[PDB]
């Protein structure tokens, strides 16, 4: 028996964060390496696992790692990064920073991956993930014509790649701000809760990537919010027994129908849209009008403030359950048989209401701060950059594009391009993000890489100039 093989194989199949971490530590012990140790550790792990279970994975990862943009792991070798958030986007960003050869530490306030809701994937992201070994880590990955994945499964497979690539991850620690350089010769550090170990507390970095999700409010960044017409989203997960009969039930990708009237007549349910993905669960997302929610007992009081309206006190869980099951049942014409709610992490029926009204996007995707001669590049990636409207399925795509554009920006930074040029180039790319679609991007997704010219047709990297981004560079002194 071979402990390294045993731990690698457990690591591959692990379905819980704690199991991924513990099997990875066992693997590191067996192979004479450390976790969080950069590409040198990746090289030592893979050299020692040239065998049936692992061979195909190293082939894929080495293929990506060999793309010219990474300069064989030397592009950012003097760059130190802190990534905030182990969501799909912060993990995807870290993988990229790791391939560039940067030192990558990532902090995440939670300690498990608990979300089961299902995310739509554009063709480029499906290729992207397959090319990182998704099939090895997740046997069900975008099989057939399926183009979606549950959040926690996406997190698990990206966590595994990040770990193999030597990203140093800390859990149960909340990024709360920055400790500015105290004097010349000092670097930037993070404010973290609760008190972290000497190494983390004193960890200095020149790049901060914030991928902390929709509710994180980035400091120094201007955020644009528009409150539109009230819209209330509801998501639900039902147990999928994966029977032959259940598989026949067609998905619903997304009133342009007589359907919504016939739904309203039969049930009293007034919807604007409904979506059904056949994933690890039978997952539904729908947008409901407030008046039918009040009428059907889902909402207790007609409160004018949306966050009170959709607050825990105003939502009746039993009525929300009847509402979601009745809509899902009607939408799929009963062909899923008797729907049973899947359980959330806490053991409750997995159904929830969300504010679909306000859409937020950062005014800029990056800033630079300098104090005492120490420069810090700050980048936003994922939901904290632009909040996705879930039914339209742009979340993973635009999060990953933001992750790529941030990493390219870090390559430019590492080249010594200087704060204003780095920001102007990044912002020229950012102007495109909310208009992106598969249709208007480069068609050859197999050739997508960090270089934005691989991804964005007829690229104007000067759409924004150095002079226009001056306010994004907070140079506090001349040191
Ligand atoms: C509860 C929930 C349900 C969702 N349901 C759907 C859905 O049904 N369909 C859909 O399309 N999209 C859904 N989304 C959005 C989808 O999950 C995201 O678009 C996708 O995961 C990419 O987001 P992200 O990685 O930028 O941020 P997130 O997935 O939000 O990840 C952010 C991470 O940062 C961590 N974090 C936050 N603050 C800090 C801090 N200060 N310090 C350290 N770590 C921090 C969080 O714990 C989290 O792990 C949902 C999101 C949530 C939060
Ligand atoms: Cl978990």
């Amino acid at each position: 028996t071979n402990p390294a093989h045993d731990h690698f194989e457990t690591f591959v199949q692990a379905q819980l964060c704690q199991d991924v971490l513990s099997s990875f530590q066992g693997l590191c012990r067996a192979l004479g390496v450390e976790s969080g140790g950069g590409l040198s550790q990746y090289h030592k792990i893979k050299a020692q696992l040239n065998y049936w279970s692992a061979k195909s994975l190293w082939a894929k990862l080495d293929k990506r790692a060999s793309q010219p943009v990474y300069q064989q792991g030397q592009a950012c070798t003097n760059t130190k990064c802190l990534v905030v958030g182990a969501g799909p986007c912060g993990l995807r960003a870290a993988v990229e920073l790791a391939l560039l050869g940067a030192r990558v530490v990532l902090v995440e306030k939670r300690i498990k991956f608990s979300r089961h809701n299902v995310l739509h994937l554009w063709p480029f992201t499906i290729h992207d993930l397959r090319a990182l070994g998704a099939k090895k880590f997740y046997g069900r990955f975008c099989t057939g014509t399926l183009d979606h994945i549950s959040i926690r499964q996406l997190q698990l497979l990206l966590l595994k790649v990040a770990l193999l690539l030597g990203v140093e991850i800390h859990w149960g620690v909340k990024f709360t701000g920055l400790q500015p350089p105290p004097r010349k010769g000092s670097g930037w550090r993070a404010q973290l809760q609760p008190n972290p170990p000497a190494q983390l507390a004193s960890y200095e970095f020149d790049v901060l990537i914030s991928a902390a999700g929709g509710k994180f409010v980035p400091e120094g960044f201007t955020i644009r919010e528009m409150r539109g017409k009230l819209a209330i989203g509801i998501t639900a997960n039902f147990v999928n027994g994966r029977t032959v009969e259940e598989t026949q039930v067609p998905e619903i990708s997304g009133y342009n129908q007589k359907f919504f009237q016939s739904l309203l007549k039969a049930t009293g349910i007034d919807l604007e849209n409904i979506v059904y993905y056949k994933d690890e669960t039978h997952y539904f997302v729908m947008t409901a009008k407030k008046q039918c929610l009040l009428r059907l007992g889902v909402l207790r009081q007609d409160l004018s403030e949306t966050d009170q309206l959709l607050g825990k006190a105003n939502v009746v869980p039993e009525a929300l359950q009847r509402f979601a099951r009745a809509a899902a049942d009607f939408a799929t014409h009963g062909k899923l048989g008797k729907l049973e709610f899947a359980q959330d992490a806490r053991g409750r029926p997995d159904v929830a209401a969300f504010d679909f009204t306000s859409m937020m996007r950062a005014e800029s995707s990056a800033r630079v701060q300098e104090k005492h001669g120490a420069r810090l590049l700050l980048g936003l990636v994922g939901d904290c950059l632009v909040e996705p409207f879930w039914p339209l399925g742009t979340g993973v795509a635009r999060g990953f594009l933001a992750a790529f554009d941030a990493a390219w920006m870090v390559k430019r930074w590492a080249e010594g391009a200087g704060p204003l040029e780095v920001l102007a180039e990044r912002e020229s790319l950012y102007q495109l993000l909310s208009q992106t679609s598969p249709e208007n991007m480069h068609r050859n997704v197999a050739q997508y890489g960090l270089d934005p010219a691989t991804r964005y047709p007829n690229l104007n990297l000067r759409a924004v100039t150095p002079n226009q981004v001056q306010d994004l560079y907070d140079m506090m002194d001349k040191e």
